[PDB]
C-alpha cells in the first residue's frame, strides 16, 4: 500500500451527500475514499431528517475517526459549516 491519509482526530474539509440511508462526505483532499458521517447511519428518523436537510450539499468541516485504506473507507463525524457553505 501507499497513498496520502488522514489521522483519526483530523479536522478536514468535503460536501456532504446522501446516498443508501445515510450522509456521506466527498473528501476533498481524500476523494478517492468512501467517507460516511457515521453519526447519520442509526440517527432516529426525525433528526436524521432534520440533519440532512441542514447539511446535504453543503461544505463542511468533519472529524475523521476511523481510517480504512486497505479497503478505501472513511468515517467521519459532523463539525462545523464552512465559510463557502
Amino acid at each position: 500500500f501507499c497513498y496520502s491519509l488522514p489521522n483519526a482526530g483530523d479536522v478536514i474539509k468535503g460536501r456532504v451527500y446522501e446516498k443508501d440511508y445515510a450522509l456521506y462526505i466527498y473528501l476533498f483532499d481524500y476523494p478517492h475514499f468512501e467517507a460516511i458521517l457515521a453519526e447519520s447511519v442509526k440517527m432516529h428518523m426525525d433528526r436524521y431528517v432534520e440533519y440532512r436537510d441542514k447539511l446535504v450539499g453543503k461544505t463542511v468541516k468533519v472529524k475523521v475517526i476511523r481510517v480504512d485504506y486497505t479497503k478505501g473507507y472513511i468515517d467521519v463525524n459532523y463539525k462545523r459549516m464552512c465559510r463557502h457553505q
